[PDB]
């Protein structure tokens, strides 16, 4: 069966792990603890990292023996998952606006953990994120999803990073609601919703200490 | 006719413009240059970013209405060019290997950007010293995974190739002594510079191994 390794993290992780789980694909998730404070070794991971076959060993890393698949790098993991189950742009309309808010998504990750890995970024953050959250309300409009009535792997993505925001500052979804009902939408999907209620499921922690 | 819009930087436009140099397809450039010191306003920019009609405004932008395209993000903007011209994966195996390279490349220029964009003397001190300690061993995977391949995929040019050259030459002329054992990778920076249309780019009177990035950041401000 394919297997999908991270730390035990919602992280780079989840946006893959909510894909599978409304896909409905079996996998074994291997997870990788971290060690005691303060040290908070990788050793789990360092100690395996170089010998797992991958190109460029890191964490998230996808393997699937019987399709002969051993890859990392999160985009790349969930765009081959995403052609897999046709959850993809059927038009380079659609792949345009696909990827643009691929991208979207990924420069809020990229400018979230430069401040939570910082008085002087909180502040910063706040004054960027409402302007950056405001377009995606733009974008979305009265859509059910981000790309329109179909979901796309694009909404997991986004889905978990909005989350991340919302647990940080919810007061910065104020300017742009629509969103909220967004995540509500997909916390209503029948196998998210089923994700979410695992006893395996925890909101925290998000990142590493 | 297209429009490329970006700052008067190599930064993340340089890949792009590049693969159109490449391909051959007519495009108008359309430069921002920041302002005086120590202004260096956006005004250009800002004065028309919310104006052309972009859904996320932001450099680099490319447009073409005859097409119906008017898009941001370099790596859809470079993605779109490359399903457009032919420069993607052929094969699932082929896609699943660009993509990794895809986001192995940002991977670099997101860790390089944060220390070279870094004001504070300590902080940037903190990240240089950390980037030399990531660095070989990205530099060595990348190798690994060329072998002894003419382009990153095999005998075949495609668009993370551009991704590749630009931001591997970021780092060489940041720090040479980590390419000091990386021939594979010098030689096939030479591979791509030798390209007929590349080496036409970066022999115009246009071209500027400096600036690289802009003026607030530490390293390639001009
Ligand atoms: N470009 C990679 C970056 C992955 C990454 O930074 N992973 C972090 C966790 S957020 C890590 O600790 N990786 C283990 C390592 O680099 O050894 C991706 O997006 O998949
Ligand atoms: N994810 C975006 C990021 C673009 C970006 O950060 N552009 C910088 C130049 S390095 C800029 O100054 N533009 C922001 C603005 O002024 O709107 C992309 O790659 O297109």
């Amino acid at each position: 069966a394919p297997i999908l390794g991270y730390w035990k993290l919602r992280g780079l992780g989840e946006p893959i792990r909510l894909l599978l789980a409304h896909t409905g694909q079996e996998y074994e998730m291997k997870e990788y603890s971290f060690g005691p404070e303060p040290d908070y070794d990788k050793s789990e991971w360092l100690d395996e990292k170089f010998n797992l076959g991958l190109d460029f060993p890191n964490l998230p890393y996808y393997i699937d023996e019987e399709e002969g698949v051993k890859m990392t790098q999160t985009v790349a993991i969930i765009r081959y998952l995403a052609r897999k189950h046709g959850l993809v742009g059927e038009s380079d309309e659609e792949t345009i606006k696909i990827e643009m808010v691929e991208q979207q998504a990924i420069e809020l990750i990229f400018t979230c953990t430069r401040t939570w890995y910082f008085d002087k970024l909180k502040e910063e953050m706040m004054t960027i994120l409402p302007g950056k959250l405001i377009g995606l309300a733009k974008f979305l409009g009265e859509n059910q999803y981000i790309i329109g009535d179909r979901i796309t792997y694009v909404d997991f993505m986004l889905y978990s990073i909005l989350d991340y925001i919302r647990l940080f500052e919810e007061s910065l979804f104020d300017e742009a609601s629509s969103l909220k009902d967004y995540l509500t939408r997909i916390e209503s999907l029948p196998e998210i919703e089923k994700y979410l209620s695992s006893d395996d499921f925890k909101r925290f922690p998000i990142t590493g200490p």
